RNA sequence: UACCUGGUUGAUCCUGCCAGUAGCAUAUGCUUGUCUCAAAGAUUAAGCCAUGCAUGUCUAAGUACGCACGGCCGGUACAGUG
């Protein structure tokens, strides 16, 4: 199941500012550029030993 | 530029040093218009030190929920600057 939609998103409002929320950036989600990542470093390891 | 000169005697020839002579380094005195370089708290005390400064550092690429700013949509996980 994805976190996405259980952060904590805290609401910002101050005294002449427009209200907004904020979320953290999510670490140790698995995400299409980690796959990438790990891929390349699997196709290193195949070079190598060719 | 491989150079000498005064001084021992009544006079002479010597040994011989003293004193002259030129540079170079520090200091100092007097004087000083232009211009280009340029040493400089070593010598005495590696003595003692008020104060300020002399070592910091971020890229697309470690960690951004500081509205501190801030949007080409804001249920957007993370826009961006930071």
């Amino acid at each position: 199941d994805d976190v996405r939609q259980y952060v904590v998103r805290k609401p910002l409002n101050k005294e002449g500012k427009k209200p907004r929320t904020k979320a953290p950036k999510i670490q140790r989600l698995v995400t299409p550029r980690v796959l990438q990542h790990k891929r390349r470093r699997i196709a290193l390891k195949k070079q190598r030993t060719k």
